[PDB]
C-alpha cells in the first residue's frame, strides 16, 4: 500500500508555510518475525518521518492534523486514531496539516 | 451501536482549540457475566477516554458539555444525564465540548 | 519511559535564576536481581541528580516543588509523593521548581 | 473512596508556607474482622499522616483546619467533626490548613 | 541523462526576480570506482550548483521548491525527495523556485 | 559534522553586546588512538573556544546558555547536557548566549 | 582577488557618520619567500588600513563588524574569523561597520 | 433508521414552489418473511410517497433530484442510485428536489 | 479500486441536461479463471452501464467524453484510450460528458 | 520517449469536431535486429494510428497538420518533415490537426 503524504506546515493564520510531499508505508510492514515487540506504531513512524524532513521543526514539538468532512482541522496523535484519519484519503494523497506547539 | 464522538476542546472565548473525533461504544457492553459489580459507568468510560486522547488535559480536570436546542452548552457529568445528552446525536456524531476547570 | 525534567531554580521573588533541563528514568530500573535491597528511591535518585548538575547548591539543602492545577508550588520530598507530582507531566517535560533552605 | 487531601501549612499572616497534596482513604477500611477494637479513628489516621509527611512539624503539635462557607478557618480535632469537615470537598480535593501550636 | 534546470529566484509576492537556466547531470555519475564513499548526494550537488551561479544568494541560505499538480510550491531538501521532484519534468526542463531564508 | 556556533554576549537587560559566530567540531574528533585518556570534553572544548575569542571575558567566568522551546535561557555546563543543548540547532547554527558571573 | 571594502563608521544610534570605500587584497600576497615569519595577518592588515584612512579614529581603538543573515552586527577581530566575515561579500563589496571603543 | 425527507418542488427558474417535509424508513423493513418477492424497492417506495403527498403532481410524471458537492441537481431513479443519493444526508434531512416531466 | 463516475448528459449548447453519478470498478475484476476469453473491455463495461442508467438514450447511440487540461471535450471509445481518460480523475470522481449521435 | 499526441479533427470553418489524445513512441523502436528493412516510417506509423482510432475517417484520406509559430496549419506527410513538426512539442503534447481530403 504505497501512500503519499502531503505535509502542509501551517503558519500564522493557518496559511501554509512549507509543503513537503513524501511517501508512507502504513499497511506495509517489515519481515514476518519478531526482532522486537512490534516496531514503532504506524503513527509513531509517521511523526518520526515528518520530523525528519522539515528542518524548521524538532521532534516532539508539533501537532499533526487532518481535515474532516466539516473542514475542521482534527488533530491526531494516536495510532488507533491515525486509522480514522486515513479514511479520508482521496486518491492516494493523505494531506496532513502540521502546527507547532507554542506557549499556550 | 457504533457511536462517533467529536470532542471539541474549547479555548478562551469558547472557540475550539483542538478537535479529536474518536469512537464510542455506550450501548455495547462486555461479556454477559459479572467479573465486577457492573464495570464503570457509561459516562465514566466516556470521560476516561476523552482524558486519554488529549495530551493538553489531565483526568478529573475538565467539564464535558453538549449543545441543546437553544444553543447553550449544557454540561453533563452523570450517566443518567449522559442518556439525555445522547438524544441530540445527529447522524452518528455526538459532539461534546470540553472546558477545563480553572480557578473560579 | 524517557522523561525530561526541566529544573527551574527560583530566586528572590520566585523568579527563575537558572534552568537546567536534564533527563530522568523513573519507571526504568536496573538489572532484575538484587545487588541491594532496592536501590535508592525514585525521589532519592531525582534529588541526587538535581544536586549533581547545579553548582549553586549542595545536596540536602534544597526543596523541590511542582505546580498543581491551582498554580501553587506544591513541594515534594517523598517517593510516594513524587508519583503524585508526576501526574502533571504535560508532554514529557516534568517541570520542577528548586528553592534553597535558608534561615527560617 | 479515593480522597485527595491538599495540606496547606500556614505561616505568619496565614499565608501558605508549604503545600503537600497527599491521598486519603477515610471511608475505605481494612479487613472485616477485629484484630483490635476498631483501629485508630478516621481523624486520628489523618493527623498521623499529615505529621508523617511534613518535616517542619512534629506530631501532637499542630491544629488542622478547613474553610467553611464564610471563609473562616474552622478547626477540627474530632472524628465526629471530621465528618462535618468533609462535607466541603469540592471535586475530590479536601483542603486542610495546618497551624502550629505556639506559646499562647 | 542531460537535464536542464531553470532556476527561478522568487521575490516579494512570489514573482520571479532572476532566472538562470543551467544544465544538470543527476543520473550521470563519475568513474566507477570509489575515491570516496559516494560523492555528494544528487540533491547536494544541485544546491551546490544553484548557489554557485546566483550572485544574490549564499550557500546554505535558500530553499529550493517545485510546482506539483496542484500549483503549490512544494519544497525539497533531501535526495530521496529530489527523485519525487524530478517526476514533474516536462520536456527536459526541471523548473525549480528559489526562496531565501529570512527572519521567521 | 561542521557546526556553526553564534555566540551572543548578553548585556544589562539581556540585550546582546557582542556577537562572534565561530565554527565548532563536536562530533568530529582527532586521531583514533589514545595520547591521553580522552581529550577534553565536548563542552570543555566549547567553553575553551568561546573564552579564546571574546576579549571582554576571561575563562572560568562566564555561563553559556541556549534558548529552549519556551524562550527561556537554559544554562549548560556539562557535556551530557551539551548534547541536549545541541538538539535545538536550526540549520547548522547553534546559538549560545553568554552571561558573565558577577557578585550574586 | 581585488576586493572592495566599504567601511561604514557608525555613530550614536548606529547611523553611519562617515563612509570610506577603499580596496583590499586579502587572498593576494607578496613575494614567495620569507623576509619575515609570515607578514601581518589578513585581519591585521585590514584594521591597519581602516585606521590609516579615517582621521576620526586612532589604531587600537575601534571594533570592526559585519552584518550576517539575521541583520546583526557580528564583530570580528581574528583572522580565522575574518574568513567567516568574507563569506558574506555580495558582488565584490565587503561592507564593514566601525564602532569606537568608549568607556563601558 | 428514522430519516426525514424534505421534498422541494422546483418551479420555473429552479426556485422552490412547495416544500413538504415528510419522514422515510429506507433501512427499516417489514416482517422477516416473504409475503412477496421483496416488496417494492427503496426508491420505488420513496417516489410512491412523494407522489402521495403533493396534490400538484401525479405519479410517474416527476423526476426527483439531489444536490451533490458541486451544487448540481443530480437526478436519481434507481434504488442502487438512491443509496448514493443518501450518502449526502446532513443531519437526518435528505433534501430532494422535484421537477415535473414536461414536453421536451 | 472503487471509482465514482459522474455522467453529465449534455444538451443543446453543451449545457448539462441530466446528471447521474454512479460507481465503477475498472481495475477490480471477477474470479481469476477464464469462463470466457477476457470478459468485455473496461470501456465496453463503462458504456454498457452508462446506457443502462439513462432512460433518455439507447446503447450504441452516444459518445462519451472527458475534459483535458485545455478544457476541451476529448472523446473516448477505446479501452486503451479510457486508460488515458482516467489519468484525469480528481479525487475519485471521473466526470464524463455524454453526447448523443444525431444526423451529421 | 513517451510522447502524447492530441489529434484534433477539424470541421467546416476549422473548428474542432472530435479530439482523441493518444500516445506515440517515435524515438522508441523495436528489437535491434532486422526482421524487415526498417519497419514503417515514424510518420507512416503515426498516420496508421490516427486512422485506427477515429471511426469518422478512413486511411489514406486525411491530411495531418500542426501549428507553427505564425499560427498557420503547416501540413506534414513525410518522415523527414515529421521531425520538423515535432520540434514544436510544448510539454509532451504534440497537437496535430486532421483535415479530410474532399473534392478540390
Amino acid at each position: 500500500a504505497s501512500l503519499t503524504v502531503k505535509a502542509y506546515l501551517l503558519g500564522k493564520e493557518d496559511a501554509a508555510r512549507e509543503i513537503r510531499r513524501f511517501s508512507f508505508c502504513c499497511s506495509p510492514e517489515p519481515e514476518a518475525e519478531a526482532e522486537a515487540a512490534a516496531g514503532p506504531g504506524p503513527c509513531e513512524r509517521l511523526l518520526s518521518r515528518v520530523a525528519a524532513l522539515f528542518p524548521a521543526l524538532r521532534p516532539g514539538g508539533f501537532q499533526a492534523h487532518y481535515r474532516d468532512e466539516d473542514g475542521d482541522l482534527v488533530a491526531f496523535s494516536s495510532d488507533e486514531e491515525l486509522t480514522m484519519a486515513m479514511s479520508y484519503v482521496k486518491d492516494d494523497i493523505f494531506r496532513i496539516y502540521i502546527k507547532e506547539k507554542k506557549e499556550c
